[PDB]
């Protein structure tokens, strides 16, 4: 990969996000995006300012510029797609954030496991062409094949997994350069296995080990760690309708518009497209987000809090919130 020129960092580091608490729960990285014209660098200094905030990198042997030169290297490998672009793994990082310090989830991990977190965050999703596992398997790509043969169905995070590595095989790029031994091979392993477990074909299973682990005080300690780790980030990539009403919005018509780009080539290719990435279909949005909130998202956080995180209540109580919008939505119409 091509190393980061200078104008390149300069161009991040003189976005100075004023009016912005990168921290807060509240925190709008639409409004963000809207606030300049070049939002691709306001959503970079925005990864680089919670990452530095945090005080970990600076801990770990990452310099200021190594830490740069990582964001921008996961930038160029984001794709221009509704909702599986790079806007959608700073969110991710930025959710987490506030996961592990207002919700106090940073109390059950180490802190070199809080960085491995923040990091992971930014390569979650990287390459992503806004098509799912299953439209690589259905139309038989090559990139199925492959998968198929190889063993594994998880598509696309063995894909994440394998261009994050070539990043950090890059010592200008590598935020995990200053470690080594266990410790370097932890932040590598966790790092994996936290993206492997963003396949939503895993969901129920990682859910369910969690609790399990959660509810035992005799559960193998590293692998709670582990499990913790690996729930965090799939509450922060299922985050969008934990957010202020008109945030979590913003996001349902992104994914929506993106499904719908995915239900068009499956079309044209005569293979399967389901109700929800169908055009024709109509599907109301506030219907589609009370659906994901009753089946999906609204057992998991509150299972998650209930079990263990209970710091992240509030997440439980927006999600109740935006329900009660969308039934007012629907009451209206
Ligand atoms: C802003 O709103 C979203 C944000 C993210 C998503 C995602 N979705 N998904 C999948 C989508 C297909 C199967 C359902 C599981 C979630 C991804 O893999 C994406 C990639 C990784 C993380 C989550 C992403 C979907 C979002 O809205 C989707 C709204 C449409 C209705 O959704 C429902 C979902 C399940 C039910 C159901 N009923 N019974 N059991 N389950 C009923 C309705
Ligand atoms: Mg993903
Ligand atoms: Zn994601």
């Amino acid at each position: 990969v091509t190393a980061i020129t200078k104008v390149e960092r300069e161009a991040v580091l003189v976005c100075e996000l004023p009016s912005f608490d990168v921290t807060d729960v509240e925190f709008d990285l639409f409004r963000a995006r809207e606030s300049t014209d070049k939002p691709l660098d306001v959503a970079a200094a925005i990864a680089y300012r919670l990452l530095l905030g945090s005080g970990l990198p600076q801990k770990f042997g990452c310099s200021d510029e190594v830490l740069l030169n990582f964001i921008l290297q996961c930038r160029k490998k984001y794709r221009n797609v509704p909702y599986h672009n790079f806007y959608h793994v700073v969110d991710v990082c930025q959710t987490i954030h506030t996961f592990l310090y207002r919700g106090n989830v940073y109390e059950k991990l180490t802190e070199l496991e809080c960085f491995v977190l923040l990091i992971t965050a930014l390569v979650h999703d990287l390459d992503h062409m806004g098509l799912n596992n299953s439209f690589y398997l259905k139309t038989e790509s090559p990139l199925g094949i492959l998968s198929s043969a190889s063993g594994n169905t998880s598509v696309l995070e063995v894909h994440h997994c394998n261009l994050a590595v070539e990043i950090l095989s890059d010592p200008e790029s590598d935020v995990f350069d200053g470690l080594e031994g266990a410790e370097r091979t932890l932040a590598f392993r966790s790092m994996i296995d936290c993206v492997l477990a963003t396949d939503m074909a895993k969901h129920g299973s990682a859910l369910e080990a969690f609790l399990a682990s959660a509810a035992d005080q005799s559960s193998d300690e590293a692998a709670f760690h582990r499990m913790t780790m690996e729930i965090i980030l799939k509450a922060g990539d299922i985050s969008n309708v934990t957010k202020p009403f008109d945030i979590s919005r913003q996001w349902a018509m992104a994914v929506t518009e993106e499904f719908y780009r995915q239900g068009d080539m499956e079309k044209e290719r005569g293979v399967e497209v389901l109700p929800m990435f169908d055009r024709s279909k109509n599907m109301e949005l506030a219907k589609g987000q009370i659906g994901f909130i009753d089946f999906v998202a609204a057992p998991f956080f509150q299972k998650i809090v209930d079990a263990c995180l209970q710091g992240m209540q509030w997440t439980v109580d927006r999600i109740k919130s935006n329900r009660a919008q969308w039934e007012r939505v629907l009451e209206t119409r």
